């Protein structure tokens, strides 16, 4: 067989057939005869390629497999691949190399020094040294991208490799059944247990890792079982935790002191699928407070290594969630009072507040609904007034690169095609990867978006101000008509300046049976 | 003085007074009381930026200045990068960092190993060891950036160190002045004109590093010396050479046995500026045909260490090509006669041929405009097609990255006021930076976008007919109007389905007061 | 013709007729059918046979050739790369890989990641991508390793590569001649040479690149011209002075103080060859004081960058230097004040002060005798007392690396037949490299070894006294006998317990024909 034939065996054999791509010369040997069993999906930038895939995967909870051309389409995507790399999102990046004859005197599209482009930002990065290793090396990259901690891996395959005679060994490859589904050691879980047993006023923090193992219904049967309150690590990328239950007490800020503070008076603090901690603005006091012990469990080493404080357990989120949930005892604690509905702003005949765009969706969209943010100057008012009950409710880019949520919320839905996938996009944010519509359009997938236009890059604003940063230049950005664009790229586009307008439009876009854009007036 | 004032001062002093920027939290210390004297350029994704401070750089002959968002905001710009390495651009790229008190911790934010992201597309990538050190890194940035050969730097600077003490010291890297004018030796240059005096058929090839050094007068006074025919370097990412002198033959196929073909029978070759050679196509035979010798000027020892024949000199293009043009005799051989004007292709009422909108750009368009190319199929008829007569009148994306000219179109067009500049950009190559249109409408930079509309990625079809691939997919990008993208980003728009409607667009396009796009129904 | 067979041509043909190297399975392909105009130089451990390499590449003034095997040699030699790397030493490293067929599952002597090993201490590290590139990989790590900055380059080949076919079209590379000798414009070239005419006390400070370039004669012409006062940079690898010429200063001292009180008074002063300026000790103060103004002359961009002050040229030191020795004028200025003579430190009949061990090679060694230090806290006395009349008279480790002298020594003497080298290495020092002793009996090559034993590493215990660093461990380095370690290699040896053994010793080490080694009993 060819090192085609083989490595697209390899591929189905492995349970994917799905390729997310931007194709160059490099890749059409690749590409040929592309198998009926395999699904093609375009994007026109490489940041849209990558950002779909990635939202593809986290919905999935599977490895999504991309195909670029050489360093100026891998180039393209680093911004969303650094997105990838917090979000432990297991993405297999293939890049077109030259031919091997030509790859020397350097032709143009010669990746030069491949493997080095997307580093630091993946956890395996490789050019094989001949076409016959290439199935091998695919097998490497499914694998490294799929055990934990799960991450993007790179692979830069010369062209003139596909059509070559693949190695007969390559057979034992398509079956390969890896596992890193692991846990802590009965006798060391059993004194985790008992200090969990122990424990007279814990505490339960939830990241990302959590919603990628669907643990999340284990890790309520947790919180029930401790009577404990549960947060949401800062930063957070995914939703771990149904967020109108009695024991969630919503998103952490992300500062070292104003942690600290929330922690004070637990005397074990049990993190669960987070880094210790994703902070962000500097927030300068303790890490924890005199009479807090933290116990970190994490599938990261790196993680593991980095937290400045607590022990830490690195395993399986889902197996260790599912062992913990199952053998705690029922503490006799009164179970936590949910918290208090949040109040109605006060909202005028003029452009809305964000608070009210919540509000609104929230009282409209469907239950299982899935919200993409990347609004970034509402996120916190976001995960107060919107109600998700379910896993894989919510997207936040993990590294905080923007051009993530349009085209994740296009392979999200894609991935979901059930449940209604509501994307809220600032209007700065919206640009990074505008191009993404056009993948909506085409292959219709229903996705929606919300723009929320107030004209400036609203967050920076807010971090500016605070630090007393007088005369900062290029903060505002007037003069977008996204309703232009989204015609631009064959998108159903909608207008809302006060709430009459946004709840007919919600209507309206609800009901639609294509991806709908709408635009809205939101104050400064 | 604090390390903010100190590096301002640096800049000022070293003649930069623009930064090319998309903002973030890590850049404010930076970008905050923002001096008089220097104006900010926004564009709303970092691919953009980096395109259009590309062009500005190009075009001025002069270093250019980026501030972009940790790692998030390089990544989205490594395929611009990627670019600007293979055209030599003296790019400065700063990243903001997270505050040195979090990097540990790695903060939301944090660029982590951050010298290693950009590599290995970029001379040198630094982040220094103390806020200190800040502006001596920014001074080693600058000068290794503008030395021979030229190209992109990258430096990372942790937030915090701005508002800290500079080294007094400081003041001794203001004035810095670091030459690389340099040329052969009088010896071995006396032996290089002996050997081009004594050819009997030579010929020379140019490539961009003679536009940047703006050497092209002295090599036109070299080909009248030597009475040789001349060819621009394949895969040309500028023009070197007025395209209507008797001497110019034109651009190289980008092939092995194309090229030895095109020098059979000239006894001695003088490359001046160009690697030797940048290949695409995979066409396989001799290097140079028996009977030719080949000699190399290059600015860049990569470059000539890597040619896989010929002899090499190692410097200057600017003082090179001024010393060989007035040492060389004026040889006895008749001048070369001027190249066939191209055929007229027929056009009917319906779609334009490109062949025809490049004749009727050549017949409208002043003659000191400058032509972007980013519409991969039809390059060869351009260079055919467009007589210019001037340095500086013809940008390609040099590492065959699209996402180039659209960008950088606006930044030439900044750079030069007085020149009226033209993208012409392809359906496909225009969505990978769609989002700098709004810089040319926000800044009031008239460049003229005309996007070549025939609904498909054309020179990939193509490719895919040399290497015989059927059942590629994703090569058809239908459905997208540009007149709409335009309006979504302020600018003013314009169609031309046949060639009445060309011409009267053009017309439009040449006298507005902004920019202006214009969408092209093109054949095929 | 095989990739082997070709190969050894290329090496031919570019002037390369010796191998150093220690041998590995990796490597066999390579080694056999060893070519019989060839030679193989064999030492026991990887950092002897890259330093035995080294010493013969600075002495002979041209590229060294070296094979170790993959990725444990490898790094057994990234230490003496440091080294190299410091002293633009012109090594090409071959490294033996795996078969290709093995590289994917890592089978044992695999070099993984390969390309990346010896980074950031190469100036070019690469994997060919097929068999067929390897001699053009070869090609390019020659003409890059020779090209001014020169220094080492890494080439990684699989052993299978050898026996396979050559690229016909490889012929090319053989003849391949690549020029670096270049110098400033003459227009600007006239502005530098006013610059040194107008100056009313200009200085000049001479480093190592103008040894290597064998430019000693052309800065002789040119401070004599100008009746300029001549120091020797800091930290000085080479010499590139006559120590006894009347302009002669001595070696600065390696702090940023020390050198600006030195240079205070004079208005021009002159850097040749010199990073500005490697500093060691930190000494705080001003880079150059008020009314300095400072011009530097360097081969590398790296250099040149990164200088905290004054204005810089890039360019051969060699070409550099002869043209500004023959276009200065002849100042009529008087000639520097002669330098005090060295003090003689009085001497009981004991062990040996270094002022005793230096005075009496002073006097006893012949005129053209080649040095080499690594006797760590006697270098300042070794310049202050040893007359060196000609070039290529002295080597010191360039990164400060110890395990250099021993086996430099042995290259030296290698490459210098007719001069007699002589290396003074401290009883700590000579442990690095010891086994390189064999190297020297086996092929019978006369180096002269003055082992200075003092029984403690002398210069950390100063360091330490700078630092009022109190209770170091490790410090002393007591029982070493160095006539029986000379012994075991085959090497004769001889102690000197006092004066007049010491005079006899060298008396009859002068006398020998062979290697010999003196212990010398010196002072705490
Ligand atoms: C790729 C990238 N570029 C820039 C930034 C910096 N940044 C953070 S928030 C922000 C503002 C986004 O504005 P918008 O999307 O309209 O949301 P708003 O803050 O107004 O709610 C910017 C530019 C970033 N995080 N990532
Ligand atoms: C960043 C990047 N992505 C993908 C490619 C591959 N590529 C080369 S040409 C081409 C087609 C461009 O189409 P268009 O701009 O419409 O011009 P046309 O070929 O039809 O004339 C593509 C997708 C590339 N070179 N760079
Ligand atoms: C490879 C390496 N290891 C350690 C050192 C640190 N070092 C600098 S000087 C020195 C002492 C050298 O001792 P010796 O050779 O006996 O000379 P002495 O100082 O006594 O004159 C050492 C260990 C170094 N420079 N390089
Ligand atoms: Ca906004
Ligand atoms: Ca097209
Ligand atoms: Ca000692
Ligand atoms: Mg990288
Ligand atoms: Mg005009």
């Amino acid at each position: 067989a060819s090192v085609h034939g083989t490595t697209y065996e390899l591929l189905r054999r492995q349970g994917i057939d799905t390729v997310f791509g931007n194709p160059g010369s490099n890749e059409l040997p690749f590409l040929k005869d592309f198998p009926e069993d395999f699904r093609y999906i375009l994007a026109l930038q490489e940041a849209c390629v990558v950002g779909i895939a990635d939202g593809y995967a986290q919905a999935s909870r599977k490895p999504a497999f991309i195909n670029l051309t050489s360093a100026a389409g891998t180039g393209n995507a680093m911004g969303a691949l650094s997105n990838a790399w917090n979000s432990h999102s297991p993405l297999i990046v293939t890049a077109g190399q030259q031919t091997r004859a030509m790859i020397g005197v350097e032709a143009l599209l010669t990746n030069v020094d491949a493997a080095n482009l997307p580093r630091p930002l993946v956890k395996w990065s490789y050019e094989p040294a001949s076409a016959a290793e290439v199935p091998h090396a695919m097998s490497r990259a499914i694998h490294m991208a799929s055990m934990a901690p799960q991450g993007p891996v790179y692979l830069s395959v010369p062209y003139d490799d596909w059509d070559k005679d693949a190695d007969p060994q390559s057979h034992h490859l398509f079956d390969r059944h890896v596992s890193s589904s692991v846990r802590l050691n009965d006798q060391d879980l059993d004194i985790l247990v008992k200090a969990l047993n122990s424990a007279s006023n814990p505490a339960i923090v939830l990241g990302p890792d959590v919603d990628a193992a669907n643990a999340n219904a284990d890790c309520v049967m947790l919180a029930e079982r401790l009577k404990a309150p549960v947060w949401v690590a800062p930063s957070a990328p995914r939703c771990p935790f149904p967020t109108r239950h009695p024991c969630f007490r919503g998103l952490m800020p992300a500062g070292i002191a104003a942690i600290s503070q929330l922690l004070e008076g637990h005397d074990v603090v049990l993190v669960i699928g987070a880094p210790v901690f994703r902070y962000h603005q500097y927030d300068p006091g303790q890490y924890l407070k005199p009479g807090t012990r933290l116990i970190s469990v994490t599938c990261d080493p790196l993680e593991a290594a980095r937290a400045p404080m607590g022990d830490a357990i690195v395993a399986d989120i889902g197996a260790m969630a599912s062992a913990l949930a199952n053998l705690v005892e029922e503490s006799s604690r009164q179970l936590p009072t949910a918290a208090p509905e949040p109040a109605k702003v006060d909202q005028d005949a003029g452009r809305l507040h964000p608070e009210t765009v919540f509000d609104t969706l929230n009282d409209m969209a469907p239950e299982n609904a899935i919200y993409l943010n990347e609004s970034t100057s509402t996120t916190a008012q976001m995960w107060q007034r919107l109600n998700m009950r379910n896993p894989g409710s919510y997207y936040f880019c993990a590294a905080g690169g923007l051009g993530f949520a349009l085209p994740a919320a296009i392979g999200v839905q894609l991935a979901e095609p059930e449940r209604q996938v509501i994307a809220v996009i600032g209007d700065g944010s919206a640009n990074y990867s505008i191009s993404a519509l056009w993948t909506a359009a085409q292959y219709n997938i229903p996705t929606i978006f919300v723009i929320m236009n107030n004209g400036t890059y609203g967050a920076l604003r807010w971090f500016a101000g605070v630090l007393e940063a007088e005369n900062v230049p290029g903060l505002d950005v007037p003069g977008i008509d996204f309703r232009a664009l989204a015609k631009g790229y064959g998108v159903q586009a909608l207008k809302a300046d006060n709430l009459e307008q946004l709840k007919g439009s919600l209507q309206e876009a609800l009901s639609a049976k294509g991806p709908v854009l709408i635009e809205v007036s939101t104050v400064s």
